[PDB]
């Protein structure tokens, strides 16, 4: 179940977080958590390309080795706020699965500066959603949550602490696979 109306951050600053970079997910959590694994490694770039905001996401289960690859058009709900599609594809763009009525995620940045982030996402598949995912992200792979941040994750009746993180795993990322999907 999606049950949070989720409040995009005041005075976001949509270039900059759309900028065509990599943010890497550093802690992680689902309000249902059986709904994600407990080791997980995850990465999206965000951009705009041909006059649309996109994303290009990366899922890579550790313990499964389960890997995949999304590109994502997202249309504006208001500032912050986003619903997207999403076709699965291989690092190089082929589509495995095309853009799907009914399959989408609300995409709702909470917090952002110039090195971090938190958002939130809802993901459906017709009649099944994934549960609310909060994910803190960062410009640099390994980095610790900073205050601001976590100020926003507390200022959202989160509490940080329960939080999972993808440090113990190691993550590795195709950088450039992942940003130049943001053109397919
Ligand atoms: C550590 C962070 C995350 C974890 C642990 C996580 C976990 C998952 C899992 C377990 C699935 C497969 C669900 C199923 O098959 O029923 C999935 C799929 C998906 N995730 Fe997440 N995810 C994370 C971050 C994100 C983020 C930030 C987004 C969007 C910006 C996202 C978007 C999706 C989409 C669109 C799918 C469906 C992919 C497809 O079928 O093509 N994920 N993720
Ligand atoms: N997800």
């Amino acid at each position: 179940a999606c049950t949070k109306n989720a409040i995009a951050q005041t005075g976001f600053n949509k270039d900059k977080y759309f900028n065509g970079d990599v943010w890497y997910v550093t802690d992680y959590l689902n309000l249902q958590p059986d709904n994600v694994p407990k080791r997980y490694c995850a990465a999206l770039a965000a951009g705009t390309a041909s006059g649309k905001l996109k994303e290009a996401l990366y899922h890579y289960d550790p313990k499964t080795q389960d890997t995949f690859y999304d590109v994502s058009e997202l249309q504006v709900e208001s500032l912050g706020k986003y619903t997207a599609n999403f076709k699965k594809v291989d690092k190089n763009g082929n589509v495995k699965v095309a853009v799907t009525a009914g399959n989408y995620y609300t995409f709702t940045v909470m917090y952002a500066d110039d090195s971090s982030a938190l958002i939130h996402t809802c993901l459906h598949k017709g009649n099944k959603d994934l549960g609310d995912l909060y994910a803190v992200l960062n410009r640099n792979k390994d980095a610790a949550a900073g205050d601001k941040v976590k100020s926003a994750v507390s200022a959202a009746t989160l509490e940080f602490s329960k939080f999972i993180s993808t440090k113990e795993n190691n993550c590795a990322y195709d950088n450039d696979s992942l940003k130049s999907l943001l053109t397919k």
